[PDB]
DNA sequence: ATGTTGCTTAGTCC
DNA sequence: GGACTAAAGCAACA
């Protein structure tokens, strides 16, 4: 299917209880965004169709992507996220707001799972179910060259999808493996506020991240 | 009030 | 694998 198609039956999508009732269960529980709009929806991927960079994340968070209705769009992981892809030479812009022109170059964002989970865990069961969509969404990206999975959750989803075994391909900051086609899987911290607050994963750090995939992605 | 809540990782154990 | 938990620094929240 196309991006169209993909975008209409992914937004429909219910597949998981637990999520479904989640994502809308949140909805007017953080003070600051009470009374506003949320999408309370799937969250489908934003950025360059033409991308060569693949950021995966883990989920949408509460006000975050759920809020919103764009990845990392909202909260503190997006804070920290969008300056540095700007500051790399990957976007039109620093901020991510909803409704703006924002322009991703050569990058493209996504996470394993679509529907805000609670504690920001998805059960082991509603990974395998949002993989489907995984499936569909990489297929719909095909000049990725370098997969960047941000926390353990995303490398081992994408190591699913790859069907990569974890004994081989155990999680670390900085971590490079090699995929077929001369392509490439790199494993960083998660942007979470929980790691860049507490100085796990830094500014520095993030944006060399960034400095490396587009060295092996060419760009 | 100032204590609680919410925002991954790394180690443990079966 | 999968479930469980102590630990990290900050500030909205109550
Ligand atoms: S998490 Fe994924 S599979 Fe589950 S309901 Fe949301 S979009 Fe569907
Ligand atoms: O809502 P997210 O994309 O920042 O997790
Ligand atoms: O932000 P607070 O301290 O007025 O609740």
């Amino acid at each position: 299917m196309d991006r169209e198609a993909f975008v209409q039956t992914l937004t429909a999508c219910r597949l998981c209880p637990r999520l479904v009732a989640w994502r809308e269960e949140v909805v007017g529980r953080k003070r600051a965004f009470r009374g506003e709009p949320y999408w309370a929806r799937p969250v489908p991927g934003f950025g360059d169709p033409e991308a060569r960079i693949l950021l995966f994340g883990l989920a949408p968070g509460a006000h975050g992507s759920n809020r919103t209705g764009r990845p990392f769009t909202g909260d503190a992981s997006g804070a920290f996220l969008y300056p540095l892809l700007h500051e790399a030479g990957l976007s039109s812009k620093p901020e991510s707001l909803p409704g703006d022109d924002l322009r991703l170059y050569g990058v493209y964002l996504t996470a394993a799972v679509r529907c805000a989970p609670p504690k920001n865990k998805p059960t082991p069961e509603e990974l395998r179910a949002c993989a489907r969509w995984t499936e569909v969404e990489l297929g719909l990206l095909p000049e990725v060259r370098v997969y960047v999975a941000l926390g353990r959750i995303a490398l081992e989803a994408l190591l699913a999808h790859f069907g990569l075994r974890k004994s081989a391909h155990p999680f670390r900051h900085g971590a490079h493996y090699p995929l077929p086609g001369g392509r490439h899987l790199l494993a960083s911290y998660h942007v979470s506020r929980q790691n860049t607050q507490t100085g796990r994963l830094t500014r520095e750090m993030f944006l060399e991240v960034l400095m490396e995939a587009k060295r092996l992605a060419g760009l």
